[PDB]
């Protein structure tokens, strides 16, 4: 079922749902979860459409092979762009987290546990984004959309 502006508790992964009202400036996405002890995969995508192969305006991808880092990128016309990386890891083994994306005119502002983490500049117009996709072997307590 499509989300509204009330929290969705214990969503099942993989999660792939339409953003209520489409994506607009001022909107925030709140994700409460726990980064599992044996978590190997985790990503959040702001997607243009619901079909496989759809463009991804913003791919947010904590990575753990070798040195831990968070990767940020865009998939457009079947092509991945130049990767951005932040060489630090704000998620901790087995630890609860609050992950927030605030959609501003210039960038997605990413805040983790109340601490500003990154600002991903828009590459595709943010208004093209229609769906939120989340997957990984972690446990989500809730996903919540706050309208702008
Ligand atoms: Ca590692």
């Amino acid at each position: 079922p499509a989300p509204g502006y009330q929290p969705t508790y214990n969503p099942t992964l993989p999660y792939y749902q339409p953003i209520p009202g489409g994506l607009n400036v001022g909107m925030s996405v709140y994700i409460q979860g726990v980064a599992s002890e044996h978590m190997k995969r985790f990503f959040v995508n702001f997607v243009v459409g619901q079909d496989p192969g759809s463009d991804v305006a913003f791919h947010f991808n904590p990575r753990f092979d070798g040195w831990d880092k968070v990767v940020f990128n865009t998939l457009q016309g079947g092509k991945w762009g130049s990767e951005e990386r932040k060489r630090s890891m704000p998620f901790k083994k087995g630890a609860a987290f609050e992950l927030v994306f605030i959609v501003l005119a210039e960038h997605y502002k990413v805040v983790v546990n109340g601490n500003p983490f990154y600002e991903y500049g828009h590459r595709l117009p943010l208004q093209m984004v229609t769906h939120l996709q989340v997957d990984g072997d972690l446990q989500l307590q809730s996903i919540n959309f706050i309208g702008g």
